[PDB]
């Protein structure tokens, strides 16, 4: 439809982040109109945007994975079955230390944590998948967690696409809200009929 | 432009014909990205008065008039002001320097019990309250001002608080207007959102340059 002319703008530009060690990254999520990610007619735009990133972080992509306590496993995921019947690929798991065991077809992308941060070094991270597993470009989709943490990271984000849908989930749903305040630029909304879709950048 | 076609089926007097004994009642409000009305823009302005010369009354709780201390106005609609802690002062107000300057009207002070002190030129509801929610009870609020005061349609700029419960009430909210800004107010602001799923019906969309504006009805 004319939602790819839409976000033409907003996808990887290959000369941007060529000659760099850092990966394009975009921001994505769908929200109800109360900021609420949890407790149609999107899936068109999201599985377009899933084709033109190398990795998802939560042809096809490879799914990247924050396990830094190591409980997740692949063997018996529907991501293994997708992968098994060749429609999908298999993951990076970003760990702390290397895994006493590890997972036939699983990569391991050892990160370091910030000293400052109690958490990862996103940078970095993002670094290690760009030299380390060629991911040129990764659409990160999840974790409000995670989601709250890079909207302020200016120096990082290149795209910020948020879906927000004409509904109320109630105030005890997982919010995204960054602990401070963000200020975008270059915005542009698309309307459907139910849905708005917000295409920006983070400034600074 | 394309503004007052976009709302007209939400306005008052496109709810036809009919009398009712409840006036219309917009919710509307202005939130950032992740829902919240405060800290923790051009075109929403002109919209927001546009909407306020449509209805008889403005109605914002305590908190809203001691936060910002607003005008209300825009001939101009009646503010109704949800005080039953008797804490707000008219005296000294914007609002009475509006309407000594007659661009504006005085207000209507809701309380729970007989006003205490009574300013002169302000009007009391003494409503009653809700013994299941133990606050002030929306319907017989709504049906007094419209009753007593003459305010057939009402439109309520909110207070979060307001707005969050007000959301959940179908069988008094005509139209529900949002406008969302591209930017974020950050999770120590005052957001807007319902203690239960809402469902809306009805809904279009209307995009400007920064901004969107959602109107809907509650399902
Ligand atoms: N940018 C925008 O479009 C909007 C901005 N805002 C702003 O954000 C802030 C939000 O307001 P907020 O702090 O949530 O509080 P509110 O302005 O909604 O008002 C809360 C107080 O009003 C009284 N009240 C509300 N409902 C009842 C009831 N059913 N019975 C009796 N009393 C009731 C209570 O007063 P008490 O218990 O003290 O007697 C309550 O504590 C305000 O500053 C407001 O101006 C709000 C809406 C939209």
């Amino acid at each position: 439809e004319d939602l790819p002319q839409f976000l033409q703008n907003y996808l990887p530009n290959a000369g941007q982040t060529e000659n760099t060690i850092v990966p394009f990254v975009t921001l994505t999520y769908a929200q109800s109109l109360d900021a609420r990610v949890s407790r149609p007619e999107t899936k068109t735009m999201t599985h377009y945007l899933r084709h033109h990133h190398d990795g998802i972080l939560v042809n096809s992509p490879r799914p990247i994975i924050i396990d830094t306590k190591q409980k997740w496993r692949f063997d018996g995921s529907k991501m293994q079955e997708l992968f098994i019947k060749r429609q999908g690929k298999p993951p990076i798991v970003v760990v702390t230390s290397e895994p006493i065991i590890k997972e036939q077809h699983v990569d391991y992308a050892i990160c370091p944590i910030n000293d400052t941060t109690k958490l990862v070094d996103w940078k970095k991270l993002f670094e290690i998948l760009k030299e380390e597993f060629n991911i040129r470009s990764v659409m990160v989709e999840g974790g409000a967690n995670v989601i709250n943490q890079l909207l302020l990271r200016s120096d990082i984000v290149n795209s910020l696409i948020i879906t927000i849908g004409s509904t109320f989930l109630g105030s005890s749903g997982t919010e995204v809200s960054p602990p401070q305040t963000v200020n975008l630029k270059d915005m542009s909304w698309w309307k459907g009929i139910t849905d708005v879709v917000l295409c920006a950048r983070l400034a600074d």
